[PDB]
């Protein structure tokens, strides 16, 4: 007999997954351009704020996962997260001229994203029995939904912003999130099997107060906390605490499972190298977006392409590459697995190097005309997108060889997200040592040349050690 179909609720989860990824990746395409053009931030300040936001959105999902586990259930937390992200995009759209509006909106979005990101996948995993064969198709479709939304959002938001200004771009992102929420809520009759909210826990009293009122207080104060954390650039102290906690978890883990201790060190070393990779990769939305805005010739068809659209190019490059390797998946995946892993990382770093070399070459030879060339930059972005398939999938495939691999996966994603984004913001300050003179193309040319050189240095070190340890 034919296999049973996917549980119909999947298609509503997919729908919200698209629209959330639409909103999140739309705002991300506009943000640094809005900070510079509308608000008149110096590049140092804009890059700092951007990287702080990009780290906190990788930090808060742990807290929202613990909240959905202990109190809310996954469905409630998904709904609340979508409401909060909608509210924050509406706040950002309604007033484009206060800066406090910006910080408040970003804090509200960070909270809603923290409630959403983990719990949407937990809710998808709740629909299947423990040995259901459909689960892999489910999660693959959810990943495809996220890729679709990541490709689609920078185009639509960029065009809407160009034609009507930043207000309508952010309003469009929020309307996307709201559409997705209404689609999800219309499917409620299919979710009746999923875990409801723990009414007994919420009606438990802790100190003088019922727990639900502590959630009300938290809903009020957490946006204030994150607003102050962003406005003062204090996110680094939180990131340091998170890193210290993760290090303690790993150390206790090293004691508890000494028969796997050396394997754990391999994962640690992977966490290091992948973090450095993502530092480079996170130049994509910050320094490279400013370079494209300022110094690339974007004229075509007697039209000018909005810089935000080039953020979609990366996503296309990732998705296409994902297909091709899937088209070419082959039984040669055997033998010295650790050496193969390290050579995959070396190849990804090499592709990242080539991307930065193409950007540096373009920014140098622009001097023949005065502006850089769209095709060489596009090629760099494409190569940088392709590089991403050889890092995180190989790392998670290596981690998932162990038990306890969910916590190590969480720690790996926390490092390569939050730490890599904060370090990317720190590194990007090297583009802006020449504040007094004004920005010039030579500063980006130096930055890209240095990034290429360091990438090839890391490639050489990895390859040399990996082969020297074979003999």
């Amino acid at each position: 007999m034919k296999t049973p179909s996917q549980p119909r609720a999947i298609y509503y989860i997919v729908a919200i997954q698209i629209w959330e990824y639409f909103s999140f990746y739309g705002m991300r395409a506009l943000l640094i351009l809005y900070l510079t053009h509308q608000l008149g931030f110096d590049d140092n300040h804009a890059i700092s704020l951007f990287s702080a936001y990009a780290s906190l959105v990788y930090v808060t999902p742990i807290l929202g996962g613990w909240l959905a586990d202990r109190l809310l259930g996954n469905r409630t937390a998904v709904i609340a997260g979508a409401l909060l992200m909608t509210l924050g995009h509406v706040v950002l759209g309604i007033d484009t001229n206060s800066t406090f509006s910006l910080y408040l909106a970003l804090a509200i979005i960070i909270c809603g994203y923290g409630l959403f990101k983990s719990n949407i996948s937990c809710l998808l995993g709740e629909l299947y029995d423990e040995n259901d064969h459909r689960r892999d198709g489910g999660f693959s479709l959810l990943y495809a939904a996220g890729n679709i939304g990541s490709i689609a959002a920078p185009i639509a938001c960029g065009l809407a912003a160009q034609w009507y200004g930043w207000h309508v771009g952010f309003a469009l992102a929020g309307g996307g999130m709201f559409i997705g929420l209404l689609i999800f809520l219309s499917g409620h009759r299919h979710f009746q099997s999923t875990r409801s909210m723990d009414k007994k826990a919420l009606t438990s009293v802790k100190f003088a107060l019922p727990v639900w009122s502590w959630l009300v207080v938290m809903l009020c104060l957490a946006p204030v906390f994150f607003t102050l954390l962003l406005e003062n650039d204090w996110s680094g102290y939180l990131l340091a605490i998170v890193c210290l906690i993760a290090a303690q978890i790993i150390a206790r883990m090293m004691i508890k499972f000494p028969e796997h201790r050396r394997a754990l060190w391999q994962i640690v070393l992977l966490m290091f190298v992948g973090t450095l990779f993502w530092v480079l990769a996170q130049q994509g939305g910050s320094t490279i977006s400013l370079f494209i805005d300022r110094f690339v010739n974007r004229q075509a068809f007697n039209i000018e392409v909005p810089t935000a659209l080039f953020q979609s190019v990366n996503a296309i490059a990732v998705m296409l590459a994902g297909v091709v390797l899937a088209w070419l998946a082959s039984p040669e995946s055997r033998g010295n697995s650790t050496l193969r892993v390290w050579l995959k990382f070396a190849f990804g770093l090499l592709l990242m190097a080539c991307g930065f070399m193409l950007l540096a070459f373009d920014a140098r030879h622009a001097a023949a005309d005065g502006q850089a060339s769209m095709g060489v930059m596009i090629s760099g972005l494409a190569l940088m997108g392709f590089a991403e398939l050889f890092i995180d999938p190989v790392a998670i495939a290596q981690i998932t060889r162990l038990k306890m691999s969910g916590v190590l996966t969480g720690i790996y994603m926390l490092a390569t997200g939050a730490v890599a984004n904060w370090l990317a913001g720190v590194v990007a300050q090297q583009t802006t040592e020449s504040q007094i003179s004004g920005m010039a193309i030579a500063a980006y040319q130096r930055f890209f040349s240095q990034m290429g050189e360091w990438t090839l240095a890391c490639v050489a070190i990895i390859v040399v050690l990996a082969f020297a340890t074979r003999f």
